[PDB]
């Protein structure tokens, strides 16, 4: 019989207890310098058992296997040995271009070593562990405290890939939650039930592309993996899983490092996270070559651009309103029709209020939107459910490029009786999204499900000018609409 796993109260602790070993370490200076020095540690380790797994998995299936890691540099060889390499001895094993390494030979530090790495066939997770390092240092400067650090999070443990993600999950958690500790004061996240609906409604298939252009720590992404991975059934699906071609854009440091750290520890094999601006293209020069199958996003609710991003857009769509250029981004990104499936691409979208009422330029985007692609449905959020980051509401926008947009589903959803919006304390629940999830494939007007008209909705002048586009429409049972 196993080990159990490390349970949440011992992975707390562990968190806790180096935190508060790495408060007595002159190099480390707040949250700031602890969080990334938790985190990278956290992953050899992390990485290293998933190896174990993986190796075992490969002397059962008669199958070869190849090390993403290898000796003297893995968790195994370098930091699980009770009284190893400490003091001085450990800083230049982990600093330095050569050193003298845990096995007695001298050779590349640690990090140069993990930097270096390179995939063979073109781009595998070798690759992708060399970019994170290349983002992280080591900035601890007492190796008796880094040793000690090492050998809390040494006594972590799980038993299967599932198990392994149930605590990346609650490390995750942890880290948001430090990082939102009266510190912080700050960033924004989709809440886990959001993205698991979005995720469930577009339900990505085995050999389709996923983007998520403002991807934060990768919920999306994660949720669609993890989605795809209950469809394998044999080693050929296990094959195009891995290899799927995944995409993020993330500018934050630690948030870009945690989507690529789990999406490798998930079994994908090269995510393509970009850690610049992902506006900062012009949208012209994007063609079929650049398309993916699913777009599954929360980009951000407010903020504008600098000026030299606007000219990556067309001329008459340069508002510099980032919720708005990121969905130009996002309906160039679809794929169109005929190539390779029959709808084109489809893009789930968190927006706030203001994408709909917009007018202006965003009336321009949006007529444009309902020109080209099908917005089919929009599912309309209570206030509270991006809280504590802001009690804004929320609207889920579902289009594909199969054609132009002719009927448009509102749904809405209510905050449950009695309350008004919902709280960081208590936050909206999957179990609410299953009346949606039911309707979903059975569509019928009701109480919280109406009709739109794109012909309607969008308004031409007599001379042919665009007068408006407003698709912040209300439901015609709701009590807003009727004494105002």
């Amino acid at each position: 019989a196993d080990q159990p796993m490390t349970t949440a109260q011992q992975l707390g602790a562990i968190v806790k207890s180096s935190r508060q070993i790495m408060r007595k370490d002159k190099g480390l200076n707040g949250d700031l310098d602890r969080l990334p020095m938790l985190t990278w540690i956290m992953f050899l380790k992390f990485l290293d058992d998933l190896e174990q797994m993986r190796e075992t998995e490969a002397v059962l299936e008669g199958k070869s296997f190849q090390p993403a890691i290898e000796a003297p540099y893995r968790w195994r060889d370098w930091a699980a040995i009770e009284g190893g390499i400490t003091g001085d001895e450990l800083i230049a094993f982990i600093n330095n271009d050569e050193a003298m390494r845990p096995d007695g030979t001298r050779g590349i530090g640690l990090f140069a070593y993990l930097r270096s790495l390179q995939g063979d066939n073109g781009g595998d997770r070798r690759d992708v562990i060399a970019t994170v390092f290349k983002g992280m240092q080591n900035r601890m400067i007492n190796g008796y405290l880094l040793r000690d650090v090492v050998d809390k999070i040494n006594g972590i443990h799980f038993n299967s890939s599932e198990e392994m993600h149930t605590l990346s999950r609650l490390y995750e958690t942890m880290l948001r939650e430090m990082r939102d500790a009266a510190g912080d004061s700050g960033e924004f996240y989709t809440p886990r039930p959001v993205v698991r609906f979005m995720v469930e409604v577009m339900d990505p298939q085995l050999g389709e592309s996923v983007l998520d252009p403002a991807c934060g720590t990768g919920g999306f992404l994660v949720e669609a993996f993890e989605h795809l991975e209950r469809q394998c059934k044999t080693v050929e699906d296990r094959e195009v899983l891995q290899e799927s071609s995944i995409f993020g854009g993330e500018a934050k440091s630690l948030p870009y490092l945690l989507v690529q750290m789990n999406l490798l520890l998930h079994g994908l094999e090269y995510p393509r996270i970009d850690p610049e601006n992902s506006l900062r293209f012009p949208l012209r020069e994007m063609g079929d070559k650049d398309r993916v199958d699913v777009i599954l996003t929360n980009p951000p609710f407010g903020g504008e651009e600098e000026k030299g991003i606007l000219g990556n857009f067309p001329e008459d769509m340069q508002t510099a309103e980032t919720a708005m250029l990121f969905l130009q981004l996002i309906m160039r990104k679809l794929k169109r029709p005929g190539h390779g499936s029959d709808n084109g691409g489809r893009a789930a979208v968190v927006v706030p209020n203001g994408t709909l009422f917009s007018d202006g330029i965003s009336a321009r985007i949006k007529e444009e939107l309902l020109k080209n692609f099908n917005l089919h449905t929009i599912v309309r959020l209570p206030e509270g459910v991006f809280a504590p980051y802001t009690d804004i509401a929320g609207n889920l926008l579902f289009f594909d490029r199969s054609g132009p947009t002719d009927d448009i589903w509102y749904y809405q959803i209510t905050v449950p009786e009695g309350r008004k919006k919902y709280t960081k304390t208590k936050p909206m629940e999957s179990h609410e999204f299953d009346e949606c999830l039911n309707w979903w494939s059975n569509r019928i007007v009701n109480q919280n499900a109406w009709k739109e008209s794109a012909s309607e909705i969008i308004k031409y002048s007599e001379s042919g000018q665009l007068i408006d586009v407003n698709l912040d429409r209300k439901n015609p049972n709701s009590l807003e609409v009727l004494e105002h």
